[PDB]
């Protein structure tokens, strides 16, 4: 079964690695024929799946359903389900919904922001749910910051989120997920970190890569993502379209420059 | 907006239409946008999407959920939703069901089964619901049957199929599927209705025709009914897949012989 | 407090009397205020005021939460309330959400619908609710239409809503909505029932009128229905447009043949 | 997956077919490894796992965890749930309870009762859910009877049991199972009836044959009923044990005349 | 009834005791019957009777539905039950988590962790909850380890077991599960513990020991954990199999060197 | 374990047998402990338990309460439970308080009236739940006939509860109480009807007796019914008491003619 | 109305006080009538009522059903309640536990344990509810202690003892219940208090006594334990028990040495 050990020893050879939402049965399977084995049922299933504008709708309940789907499409990946907006409020509410999520099939938790997590991470991984951060553009936090927005530009927000990475990780965070910062920035974070760094909008230096699904098949309509790349466009089959944006993060061909921000 | 006048207006024209199964945002959005503007939230989805055998595990509000973001997707989409096994089991209940997917999206029920809906299907359409027939292989009842297999053969199973589906007609159903049946029957329900019929592995002589988008794009692991056709592979991108299945349904080159019984 | 009686009154005095839509405490003052004593709590609150496509959505709690808002606004005025789709299904769901909407304020509840109503509106006037039936473009069926559409055109759609008025007067019923027929059929509903007939888009020839108060007072966007009229637009404020209102309804310069279909 | 289809089949071609009861993942995933396909999660786990003296205080939810377990072990076996005391006193509980256990995942309900349950099996086949009868001495009527006693006794009570099988299966039921009766009276309803019939404590004259898997390895020991057998012995391998039960079914070499009652 | 003070006493006069696994009334009988009088409702159920892939899944009302059935089997024996994943997650919710399980029929509830845990276990006790904890490889954190793996090993690792093992008796356990551990840090806990110290994968140097009942039995098959052994296949039935154990455990023939780490 | 065909036998024999009511483990366990094996959980509790003037506040769930209290206490005991006021009001709402109270350990339900419950008898019996009758004063009706007063006297009464116990006995009771009847009247129903009559105020023609077990014991204060006696008088054994009672019952000498109405 | 006050009295008085458990209206009622008015709804309940083998069954909602049953029966009786097993286990729960029993006809309530639970007495007098401590044979903690035994021998456990008591007076206990401690540890305490302390298997030395009424009257099979008495054998009636019982407590002669403990 693929584990976090696995990505800890990716870090250590320096082998970038590939990872990928999913919300249901099918495409947890082709992705986990493929082998591609680490999965992210996200709350990004607010706008892909549901239609909303916003994450902020996605209850702990819709992760849960999607999260069983996703399971049995690959029993055996490495699942990371999101808490959604409000599901971590407190110490006590955080236990009980990553309990919910992780029951229903997932191997870890992915929440969102810094520093102030510091106590539910540690309370989180001494009641045996492993924790994935998230810093940089955090969704559920998007009428906070007015809109989808760069984040971690300039010396100050910079030094934020670098000393946020660090109080994370020193909390017992396995995983960090980077979101829409400077390359620069994300370079320091992942150089900074012992634990692995996931990169989506942070260009290839991050110790590995996410994209939502639908962005990568060219499901999505209008302009994709400036950080996100179509691969189906150019390999002309799903399996074939996985398989490149498997070897493209391992080369570092993805993310390319047109797909970073500085 | 496409209504059931539509679909009627396409018949009288001999114009045949397709539809296609549709359970999130993105490819409900996707289809819309590229003109084939009539999608089911099936029970299907409980295989497809859930990972189940079957679709009997699905329950009345999972269809809700699949048709409110399909609605968010196709706004102005004639929308017909599935009422899943056991949710139609007495007029009562129907009632109930079936209201509860209308208040969600949908513009009309689909329920499986032949003169002992009669009943129900008159009274739902005074209560102001629009019902989709389903006859032949009925999948909801595979464990009756033993199988997803072929029915209608012979003059008796045949004749019967004939009955029901004019039974529904004058109960009020305004559209009907008829699912794996010989051609030649399908030819004779389509010639004897006024109401437009959908086929299924019923051959190109139906008024119009549906296919469950993760077989259509190529999604499913393993070999496809036989029915079934990979759209994307032909055409390498899944917005001209979906224009390519809606031109051949037109032209009644899809479905060919090869998807075809007799 | 006006009642039923005083609107029958009016009708053996052919004094035509105006009624209005109303959702909440400022504008049922405001309404009662001006002596416009007759109000609808209808579920075109699922379209004005929740701002769905349809009225489908709108649910007996919502009905009841208006209702009790118009009430006091409004503590002497005949309230009717809508019963929503499917809350009058069986002659007991009738029963028990007729209930909860008078419980809340309403003197009278009017359902949608023809012959198959007979037994529900009998049933309810014998349990202490008054009913208003509601006939020709009935919304809550849209889907059924395929849209908001012209009803009782021909001489068999026309028969069948003259017969219908009978049977719902003969069961009980002590008003009824008239709603987008042709004026000549509305002429003769008016003529055959002894009860008064209250006209949407059924032109001048029946007892009373309604419109949604939006529609009426200059509130609703692009262009209005074809048969309501904006009054606020020349007469300057809001009291002035809704004595005008009644006062052309007295006189029948509204509707004009400009708000009527044939 | 092992089909009703299959049994179908194997009475056709005179092919004894072995069955057991199964109530968790382990001993259903031995069973299924071995090639014994079809398992009843029947209401006798009232008393051998549950420790009740009787089956009537096990539930439908009982019923359900018990099969969504046995199907987790048994992804392809044939599974046959029983609905439990009072949860089929009406047709309309029956389709909710028949519906709860096959969502959770049984491909079949089996319903103890003569002629009184022909609407019922109607009615249910229908809706989607095969039946499965259950003639003879039937558990949940023990506190009716006084005990557990051999049925079919003399020409009235072996001729009320036949009539009532051929009115179950002209009523739709796939399977029947007979239990504590004649050989010579089972010889009657095997060879009067199409479907299959499996018998427990009815001799080797039947399709196919039932027991209790904790009589079959000693678990229950104490006096094992006449027509059991400990095929675990002294063995120390309960597969193996497994393996003799299926080939003395299919020899019919057991039920031998020692577990046979005249 | 056996009780902890039994226990206590067997330490006294160094007599190494057998327990084992159970969770339904036939298995329990069993194991009274042959004087085992030590049962433990383990989460290890989510995986031996439900069929997840962790015992993650297992509910607090899992746990209460099983101990009641063994303590049917079992009237007499000492019961213990686990608190599942997330079930003790703050000193209030063990206290309702605890007292669902005792109610239910336990003795003394099992948690896994170490020092973290010292104040609920002092809170449990004085609110009448006799508690064993558990150390080593405690199965609730699979996903946090990455997997099953041995702990213990090493001075720093060693040293903070004892140090745990030590703390979770003076804030008041009454009995100590230890799990793959070296067999030397298991001499170590054994004799600085007062209080008894059972293990499993920890060797014949603890004052008793745990398997997994259908490990142990033959059930599970060729693939039970190292550190166990199938005793049915040298017996030839289950209740000698039963008496083996205990006999091989008193006499420290096992766990032998084969079933031991180091 | 005592059944109805013990009870069956008795009749046949004309031997004359005693049974009690009981509501908890203590008097249930003394009362089984003297071979005092017939035990009603009655309504009767609403006034010697609860402290209520009358039994109408009795609910299913205290029935169901006291039921399993006693069956604990008397394991092997035949056990009747009162369906208590407004419990059985339609043969669908029988079905479902009779099986609530047979799970929580009854063999047999007790209803209040005669022919009105015909189909009730019918259907529970089909359904598996045998049935006692009761006529005569049935304290569930102490409202309609204005208290507790002796019912059946005059001929046009009598005549009725005559035709009532026939067909009680026709529709399946396998049981009647006769309560407070002349006892010329309750020896015509008991020589009329195959199955036993139970008297209590019906005088020693009956085929055998019941008490409550309060006045059985002078526990009850006040001035007894008169058809009731104290048995524990001042002899200071409770055990003796019963003994007694059961004697008396037997021999004929109790009920006496001082406790008998004419 | 008998009070606390009253007891607080007669401990000045030094007259020794009889009181009673009782859990229905006509024991309650017969106790009253006798002038034996202090009574306590105590989860024994849960062994002589509901027959279970500990008390730790008994839920709050059933001492707060026998609770009521005994303030019908008694009106003025002093009435003491338990808070059964984890009803107490933070204050803010003692609170909603102690209202709910106190609401339901309680005057006091009753808590097991020592020091732990000073801040709970505190606020809970606070809050108006007057609270007794129970000290000694705490039959909550059974599982604790491996079975029913003598507390309080030696020093250590004894001045532990009398240092709770002194804590749980000092915290605002206004009544503290010893069980089964020597009777010179009962005397140290009762002179060391102020407030009133009642003894069960204490010897005679406390200012009060309490019995289980099942063991005053013979009621409860086999041997009575050995600091109770039968009452009933020796006085004939149940009335002429309570008030020997009574009377023997006031002159010191119950207990008497054969009852107690050293
Ligand atoms: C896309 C990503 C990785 C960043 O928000 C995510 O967290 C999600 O999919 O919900
Ligand atoms: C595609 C079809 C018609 C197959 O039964 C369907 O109903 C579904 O998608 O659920
Ligand atoms: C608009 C009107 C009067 C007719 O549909 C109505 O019934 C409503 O307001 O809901
Ligand atoms: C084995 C059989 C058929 C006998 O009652 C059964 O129904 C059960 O297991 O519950
Ligand atoms: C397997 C064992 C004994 C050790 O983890 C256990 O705790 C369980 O059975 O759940
Ligand atoms: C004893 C009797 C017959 C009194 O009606 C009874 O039914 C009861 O105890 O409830
Ligand atoms: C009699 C006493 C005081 C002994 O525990 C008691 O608390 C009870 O009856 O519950
Ligand atoms: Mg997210
Ligand atoms: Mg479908
Ligand atoms: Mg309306
Ligand atoms: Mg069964
Ligand atoms: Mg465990
Ligand atoms: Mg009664
Ligand atoms: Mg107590």
């Amino acid at each position: 079964p693929t584990t976090i050990s696995l990505l800890q020893k990716y870090k250590q050879e320096k082998k970038r690695f590939a990872t990928i939402t999913a919300y249901d049965y099918s495409f947890a399977k082709l992705f986990a024929d493929e082998g591609l084995n680490v999965m992210l049922v996200g709350d990004s299933l607010g706008m892909t799946v549901q239609g909303h504008d916003s994450t902020l709708p996605v209850t702990v309940a819709d992760i849960a359903y999607h999260t069983a789907a996703v399971r049995r499409g690959a029993p055996n990946c490495l699942l990371l389900a999101d808490l959604p907006f409000m599901a971590y409020a407190t110490p006590e509410q955080a236990f009980e919904n990553a309990a919910t999520v992780m029951r229903a099939g997932a191997n870890m938790v992915k929440i969102e922001g810094g520093e102030w997590l510091v106590e539910t991470v540690q309370m989180l991984t001494e009641r045996a749910v492993p924790v994935c951060g998230h810093l940089g553009l955090t969704p559920q936090s998007v009428n906070i910051f007015g809109g989808y927005k760069v984040q971690g530009r300039g010396d100050e927000a910079g030094d934020q989120l670098l000393s946020d990475a660090l109080a994370l990780e020193a909390a017992g965070a396995q995983l960090l997920v980077l979101e829409c910062v400077p390359v620069e920035l994300a370079k320091r974070i992942t150089e900074a970190l012992a634990i692995p760094v996931i990169g989506i909008g942070a260009g290839n230096v991050t110790d590995g890569q996410i994209l939502v699904m639908h962005d990568a098949f060219g499901i999505t309509g209008g302009h994709i993502p400036k950080f996100a790349k179509n691969f189906l466009a150019e390999t002309g089959d799903i399996r074939a379209a996985v398989r490149q944006y498997m070897a493209e993060v391992e080369s570092g061909v993805y993310p390319g420059e047109e797909h970073s921000f500085h």
